[PDB]
């Protein structure tokens, strides 16, 4: 008989296989965040068409529990639109919030909140967040609701749904405590990366949901993503790769310091799938015509491919409830998984 | 208290990492027996002087529960020997057999009962098995005790040491269950391949060790190895790599039939380390202008890298004491946690 969490945090990693996840031990100052968990389970990430997943379908598996086509955001195999976690909660009396380092339009974080037939429809997507009922987000695209193709003014709608919006940058707690809903729109597109001077975004983003969502001893579910490791992969752009992901170790820090103190909240990180077949391979060493030889010693990361792949995916888990997400299962489970150790009605 | 294994089995497949196990979710009849756990961890893999490890140095992280230099047989970084987990059991009135499809006197085995300063020294390491307290071994390397450049004949005293010792093929259990000691040396060299019909000699030659250790009623020891499954990641074959761990999730199977009967053992699968950087990516296709793009659909394994990496490895255990091999640590944690729940003590 497990405990019950009060909260829920799942952070997603997107593109992060353990190869990814395992660089931080490497390249990371210090220890990594990912230590300080005990209980983990491994998911099959594959979508309901395809063997290898996209990250609207994988993200979907999580926020709705079903298996659905690549492409699809918060539907059906056949295209109708399914209830997710963040309806569920809200149905709950449960405050939600969504954090993203790319347009908050984008497939991970419009899993949570929207419902189309195809990611590519951004700006319908973003007409989606103005009837959803997210109390908090932070992220970029500010482009999708102030320079559609539709002329549209979404900006202005979002405020008339009872959201203040800040398009210059996050701000401290006491900023914002007076207001019913909250969302940061920083960036026309994505957020930048952390080479260029992104900087700590994503954990003080996420703290930040923590602190807005729990006003008034309320409970609350937030999703935050680790969005660009995937982009480090297909650019098989090593540094890239690291530095993002060195970043989301940084947000867990930031999840599991809370949940430590509060002892009612399940933190949940895992991802969507992996890409670019990243690997912690020996660093090649030259001579002068042996050429090309492998040093054991350090570490050159390669690559092998361009695109996802379909790797089983470490799933980690620490607080009440969180020994329900151990052993192997398939990705839509998470879903039913946090449903079930919530208790929350379905 | 919860709970104390009297026997272990350990199994290694070599070179497989996370990717390598999820193959066998793709291309393997049926669900892989990987399935039937539920307690699973990660360990870091580099050895005491490279952050890539070889076979000798992550092996006897497990054997002797120690970090060593790559190459290392059963001696610390400062080359001196250090007591085995094979000699330990002896010591606590423990039988013990090693299983491998290559030679028994290569890395992994050989780490298991033999001490030696490099692990290429494999006729040393056959004279070692003269004076270890191995009960049981099955594997090829016939060579290496009967081809010597010592001309001496290591049957004839293994022999003297009351082994019984095969070189025909595998047999019945009522055909060595009279021995005192038994030897299975199948194969000039390496076992051969899946693919060359080796047949199910790995899952057969664990059940055989089984019996024949659980005589008289006595607790056992067993390490069993999926060899081969390394060797198919530097030819990056995936043919050869994903049948060699089919075989090796057969043996899996084999290991845990045996301990949900008999309800004290102790079932822990685990690798090395990872090689090739095998990864499930996308079918790769031409169009006769631009040729590659990916279909999503299907699977084309690919490999990034010749020689292992070093992304941490999946752990997974059943049975008393399973619950001690969650989280993340060091690969020498793995003697010191059988240490620990077993109680066998020094
Ligand atoms: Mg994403
Ligand atoms: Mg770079
Ligand atoms: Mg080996
Ligand atoms: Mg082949
Ligand atoms: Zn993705
Ligand atoms: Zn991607
Ligand atoms: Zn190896
Ligand atoms: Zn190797």
């Amino acid at each position: 008989q497990l405990k019950t969490p009060k909260n829920v945090i799942l952070l997603i990693s997107d593109g992060a296989g353990l190869s990814q996840i395992s660089s931080t031990f490497y390249f990371k100052s210090g220890t990594p965040n990912y230590t300080q968990f005990k209980n983990i389970g491994l998911i099959k990430t594959s979508s309901s068409r395809e063997d290898v997943t996209d990250s609207a379908s994988g993200a979907t598996a999580f926020s709705c529990g079903i298996k659905t086509y690549n492409a699809a955001i918060g539907v059906a195999d056949d295209s109708t639109a399914v209830k997710s976690i963040v309806e569920i909660a809200a149905l709950n009396n449960i405050k939600t919030g969504v954090v993203a380092t790319s347009s908050i339009t984008e497939a991970t974080p419009a899993s949570f909140y929207a419902h189309a037939l195809n990611r590519g429809l951004e700006e319908e997507i973003a007409m989606d967040m103005t009837e959803s009922d997210l109390d908090f987000f932070a992220g970029g695209g500010l482009n999708y609701f102030t320079k559609r193709k539709d002329k549209k003014d979404v900006l202005a709608i979002l405020k008339g749904n009872q959201f203040t919006i800040n398009t210059t940058a996050l701000t401290d707690f006491s900023s914002i405590a007076s207001n019913r809903k909250m969302g940061f729109l920083l960036a026309d597109e994505a957020m930048p990366t952390m080479e260029k001077g992104r900087g700590n975004f994503l954990s003080a983003a996420t703290d930040l949901a923590i602190q807005f969502l729990s006003k008034d001893n309320s409970a609350f579910f937030i999703m935050s993503e680790g969005s660009q490791i995937d982009w480090g992969g297909h650019a098989n752009n090593a540094s890239y790769l690291i530095s993002e992901i060195n970043d989301f170790d940084d947000a867990i820090g930031t999840a599991l310091a809370f949940a430590k103190k509060d002892g009612n909240t399940l933190v949940i990180v895992t991802s969507d799938h992996e890409t670019g077949g990243f690997t912690l391979a020996a660093k090649k060493n030259k001579r002068e015509d042996g050429s090309e030889y492998s040093d054991y010693t350090e570490i050159g990361p390669t690559f092998s491919t361009g695109g996802h792949s379909a790797t089983l995916i470490p799933v980690f888990a620490y607080g009440p409830g969180s020994e329900e997400f151990i052993g192997i299962y398939e990705n839509n489970e998470i879903f039913h998984k946090i449903l079930k150790v919530t208790k929350w009605n379905q």
